[PDB]
């Protein structure tokens, strides 16, 4: 058998299901060996979107996942969604189809050095030079993406995929893929402890990296009567049905956070690397993270602890004693919610009936219509000041996929892609900008070849008529145009059994920018001290807010 | 003034009249300064769209052209477009706006290092540090693109643009953009008369470095009787009103110009680098190039001359002696003759009937209905059949853009756009696929707004109804499905003052590919000697074909 | 027949002499090729010569010179030698040997991935990924450098070396290795010719360029009574018999060359690229380069002009008009002898009888006890003060390496060491700082095994004595305290039929600075336009200073 057969062979067995790319010649041995397998190529039509899939199918089964390109241009349409995928932690190989070897070095037509184009975005790029030395790499490439340490690549020139597979000794092997429990050295540990026992009044800050540790973020909440802020990355994780909430700080966050995390005495940074550092304190900084390279990257760290969130708390909450006064915890709850109802008052006041359809009022509806389980694919812009303020995660059961680290724009669709691909009967909603776009025809068309069921919402400020555009491609749409029939539309367009694109014409005025806000602040490199958000209302994390205060003892 | 200020004013006092890109925040100071200036902004909806109108506009004019991108993501939109134009020899300078400096090397919010993502096509990349160092390597990239070196990228981190400008001693240097005349070395000279006065036959074989040496390449031609033949980088200068006339080799290839190169004594490359080395004789070959580090790149080559193709032939005209025999020559072009009589016999016998519509019948309409002096850009795939074997080039006076070397698909329409902005008023012909429209909705929105006059021939082979899509985005559209009607219609499409989208729905089975052609074949690594070519027929170039038999002695 | 054995056929076909490198098991089957052929292996016994002996063999020869070095650390000792030979126009060919296929991306003992470490100082880098394709990219390699686009790297796993060779499609080749005639832009050389026609006043500022254009710098400054002034790298062609002789510019400079460029009404850059802004008029320059991307990289320019220098000059002299007027010439001449009688009488007054012995005075002597047709190597430091100051080249019979451009230290032995390799009858005088000399054993060792007879002058400021340390490892050594004795026992050294190290202890106070002299304008970031050297006196160019006053009509 041949090279191409094995690394499918290998990949299956693995369990792998689908591989997203657009086929070219050079990968023909490799679709071939894919059309005989157990695995499904998913065809898409931009191959810009194979990578941002791919990513997205692994944030969401935490498993290997797969995307492919033919060689020269080809592979160079994966640079955008390997980026977001090294960022977001997903567990992405991507094949990398090359000429053939005996022109490397000719510049040959399409000819490329892949090898140069990937050494940020991913943790492991190398070139097969034959079948033998093909498996070990893949192996390798594997291996390393599975133990956390970024995307791979893997670039095979496109001969070498018919040459004799390699003997078996590395893709025999099991991948280790478990995730080892982290203690945090006992000295360190030690001085966190200290720090806690000292302060009078300690906040919390989260963000992705308290994901497994919910349980044990709330108990030691409870033990020091600590509000509890987020980052982006954290808000589908930590916010949810939390006794200490305080919202989320940044240029699109709400509530008190940014207050109760330069009041405390000491700020406990949580799983997050949040990059706005006028935001943040230097006075007195505790830091919890597994990789130590990301202690004191965005401010002063008193307190530096490598090791995961759940240990760590588990390993001090015996030594750190309980305070027994709540009074700053009490106050920067009052304030979280008069600030939520300050913003709602004087942004959306009778927002249901404003026309053009102000976008904040199609979020509000969203939220509240879609699927306690969907996931929710938002496209770089003004989709993530509405996700961030109103589209919840009532018990934690959907799932949030953007690019929110690489900030690269026409990433909903292709995420939606590949979320949607995973379980056909899991609702999928994509909230697009009609500023991204401008690849909608090939991300429809790829919805229609593989019969995605996914629903795209489209934030329309243009005119075009994208539910024509959507109707001309063969896919069921539907135009919103009247603020009183929203709900009415959009219900009816979340129950479609098939993928629509739901077109709704908002208010191209809907961002609110205070006359404070600079562009050096926009930009992320002003120093001055800020507590200042862009405007608008937030929606249904109003309701924690209230419950919290009328539970207060 | 700032350094924003001082980057426009430089651009504007060289000729710069356009810059392509999609504004993004971290450009504002760059853009704020163009409104202010002689230069128009180009918004193209799509960021990949901007570097290949850059580089089809410098193309057309001959002249710098410029685009621009904003921070992380978006310069990582520029790499296609920017291996494509540095293939081409197009003087593109690019502005890759970066993240603040502050946050360089922080992991900040859509952070890249986009110097190590263009070393490989442009031939200055440099990040700009301050305003003074900044108004020096803008100068360095301008001069480097403008000698001929490649494309230029100034990486320019966001917030420099506002410091102040340099004191003006780059700025003020005149830029040299001349031609030298490059003779060749006399050693390397008498080598070449010697070979081609000890031949009997000879075929000259002329690529894209023949563009200014037309009237030199026929006056040898006639002294020696020798059949010219082309890359199809060189088809566009060549192959119009040539006595000699013998065609194209490779895949896409047409007439006796394998046997012309393969059976004549000596083989003379004259400003080529055609990469299918199968098609090449390796027995006796010499090859004149301006670039000596490309001689003997494709195949044996003996007879070595490093010089422009012009200056070349002047020199060694008065040496070289005049040949008497044109047997060869009149055996070449009787064969020539057949074999484009042979393939439209094969292959278009009563085409105009043909239903679905035939893309070869577009094409020959296309090629009688469009101007004398229209650009065409031609989409990677089977585009470049059409383009090759039907789109003639009367006078010399029409313009060819398209990925020849790179080979990226839905090149097109951002070419398109790029070489319709340089003049309103001539014709500028886009022959897309049904399979480069996946971008379509972004490059139909960039023509709507700058009212770009260009008509898109789409060979729709999927059904999608692109003329409904068309005319959804704003977009005046016609659809053809019947043959007897793409005469009538396709002139009225081309004769609307305004930009049109032509959906014309084509026959998918219209690539005929013979059993003898591998994979490895049309792969490019098949080491035996060939003389196949993809089937199909050829167009008006049959018309030369017969004058030049005619007008045999 | 092997790869290993194809590769080293193919370089003694090409007129290959000899291969430099430190033998190690990577590199054996390249090693047992060369055994059997005509090449020699020139075993150096610090890695990090072996690229500048290959880089001072090619700067001698004019023609190909090959270095080679075994798998991982030993091709990273390429880098600093590669970077020089690269900056210095010389034409090499590194020969990478690398880790066995199989074991790339494995992480294996000694692996690197030299690909990446090269990209800067060659103009080509490649991969061998086996024989066919290895054949393929010596060429190119071999082509690359032999038509002036810089050092040429191949990289070969080590087991491929022992592979089936390529079937000599690419050995068979002509390399082309001539040199272009490279005329002006019409249109460029029209603006230069009117800029020189309206200025009264001009100077000459040369540089390495005017390399084999003596006779035409000499024809044009007659015409137009022009100062003629140079560049360190220029100094070997142009200072000798000049008529019109100003010296040099910079801190190592003397003369008045500083102000006959800054007070002509016109500067003319011949073949210079001179880094030293500072130094440099920017009111009206031309400048002529046969790299068009060099113009205008260190000053305004506002004639420029791409060509070659003597082209350039051949094709304005008949349209320059003749200036009558020499007065500007006549001042310049005067006050260039007065300002090196000046640095004479204020810093060498009675230096042969100073003690510890002057370094001026060793190099003073040395220039003339050395042959006419002597080969200088300059080590990187003090002795590029008194190379540039003392050492002379009548009737330009005399050749010079050193590290003038990448300025990396301990460069003249390994220099010497390629030069002296060339031609065993050719006095090679290695011009060595006691500073420098910490990897002395190796190269005296690689000088003693291979019977160089090269003098290596020490210029000993320690206290080491040298001398017994060469008289250790086996070579001639002589001691130098006494200054009387200096002529008498250099003349010894000198005459010995053999390797030496002349061993002579100078005076470590000898460096003088000027209180203005800064740190910004040792490191070159300086503003401010000077005119100040660094003191100390000159040598021998005194008398061409005095004859051009005589001569003055
Ligand atoms: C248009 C736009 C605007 C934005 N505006 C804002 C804004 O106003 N506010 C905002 O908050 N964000 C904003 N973002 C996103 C912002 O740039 C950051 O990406 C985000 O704040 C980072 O969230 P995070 O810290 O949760 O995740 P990450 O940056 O991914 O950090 C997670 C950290 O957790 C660590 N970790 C992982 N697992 C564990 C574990 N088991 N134990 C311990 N540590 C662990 C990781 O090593 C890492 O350091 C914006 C994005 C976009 C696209
Ligand atoms: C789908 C597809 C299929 C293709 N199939 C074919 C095919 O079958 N046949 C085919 O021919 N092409 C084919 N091409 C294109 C092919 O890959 C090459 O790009 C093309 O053949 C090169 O044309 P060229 O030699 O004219 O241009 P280039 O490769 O650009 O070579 C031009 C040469 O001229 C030299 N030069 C420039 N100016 C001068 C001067 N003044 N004096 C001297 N030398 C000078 C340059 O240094 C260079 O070496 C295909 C492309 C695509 C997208
Ligand atoms: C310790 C130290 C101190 C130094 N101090 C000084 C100092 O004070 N003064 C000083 O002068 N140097 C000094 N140097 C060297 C200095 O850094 C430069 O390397 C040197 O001045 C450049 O000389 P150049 O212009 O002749 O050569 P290059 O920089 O090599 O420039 C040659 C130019 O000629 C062009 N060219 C080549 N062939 C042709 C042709 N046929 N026609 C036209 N153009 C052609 C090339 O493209 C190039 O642009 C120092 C070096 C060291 C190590």
């Amino acid at each position: 058998r041949s090279y191409a057969e094995q690394l499918i062979d290998t990949l299956e067995a693995q369990g792998v299901k689908r591989i997203y790319g657009l086929v070219g010649d050079s990968l023909n041995p490799i679709v071939d060996a894919v059309r005989q397998s157990g695995i499904e190529w998913v065809h898409v039509r931009n191959e810009e979107a194979a990578a941002f899939a791919a990513g997205a199918e692994s944030l969401i089964t935490g498993e290997l996942a797969v995307c492919a390109a033919s060689c020269g241009p080809g592979n160079t349409h994966l640079i955008q969604g390997l980026y977001d995928s090294h960022r977001n932690g997903a567990k992405v190989l991507a094949i990398a189809s090359h000429i053939p070897s005996a022109q490397i070095g000719s510049t040959f037509f399409q000819e490329t050095h892949p090898e140069i184009l990937f050494k940020e975005c991913s943790g492991y790029c190398e070139m097969v030079n034959g079948g033998e030395q093909g498996e070990r790499i893949l192996h390798h490439a594997i291996q390393s993406t599975m133990a956390g340490k970024g995307v791979s690549v893997v670039v095979i020139p496109g001969d070498i995929a018919k040459e004799d597979a390699g003997d078996g000794t590395y893709s025999n092997s099991t991948i280790s893929s478990g995730t080892p429990v982290v203690f945090p050295d006992p000295t360190e540990a030690a001085a966190l402890v200290e720090a806690i026992n000292n302060a009078k009044s300690v906040t919390l800050f989260c963000g992705a990296g308290v994901k497994n540790a919910r349980a044990q973020v709330l108990e030691l909440a409870e033990k020091i009567k600590s509000p509890i802020g987020h980052a982006l990355g954290g808000k589908q994780y930590i916010q949810h049905e939390n006794p200490f909430e305080v919202g989320m700080s940044g240029l699109l966050g709400y509530g008190a956070c940014v207050d109760a995390s330069n009041e405390a005495d000491l700020l406990i940074l949580l799983g997050t690397d949040f990059p706005y550092s006028d935001f943040l304190p230097k006075d007195n900084v505790a830091q919890v993270d597994i990789n130590g390279a990301h202690i004191g990257r965005r401010t002063t760290v008193k307190y530096p602890v490598t090791g995961d969130v759940a240990a760590t708390i588990e390993n001090i909450l015996p030594h750190v004693k309980e305070k027994t006064d709540r009074s700053f915890l009490d106050r920067m709850l009052k304030a979280h919610e008069r600030k939520l109802s300050s913003v709602v008052e004087t942004y959306t006041h009778n927002v249901e009936k404003h026309v053009p359809i102000h976008p904040e009022y199609v979020a509000s509806i969203l939220n509240e219509l879609a699927d306690k389980d969907a996931v929710f694919t938002v496209d770089t812009g003004m989709c993530n000041v509405w996700h961030a303020r109103y589209i919840e995660n009532p018990e934690g059961t959907r799932d949030f996929v953007g690019s929110f680290r690489h900030g690269t724009m026409a990433n909903a669709l292709p995420h939606a892609i590949g979320a949607q691909s995973v379980d056909r009967n899991r609702q999928v909603i994509a909230m697009c900008g009609d500023g991204g776009l401008g690849m909608l025809l090939g991300e429809l068309l790829t919805v229609k070849l593989h019969k995605l069921p996914l629903k795209a919402v489209v934030f329309n400020n243009s005119e075009v008529n994208f539910a024509d555009i959507a109707a001309a491609a063969g896919i069921k749409s539907v135009r919103i145009t009247d603020p009183t029939k929203v709900r009415e539309q959009l219900a009816d367009a979340l129950a479609y059994p098939g993928p629509v694109l739901i077109d709704i014409v908002t208010d191209p005025n809907a961002l609110s920018i205070p006359p404070t806000i600079t562009w050096e602040q926009v930009m992320g490199f002003s120093k001055a001290a800020t507590r200042t958000v862009f405007g608008g209302g937030v929606g249904a994390m109003i309701d924690l807010a209230r419950s919290n205060i009328r539970n207060i003892p």
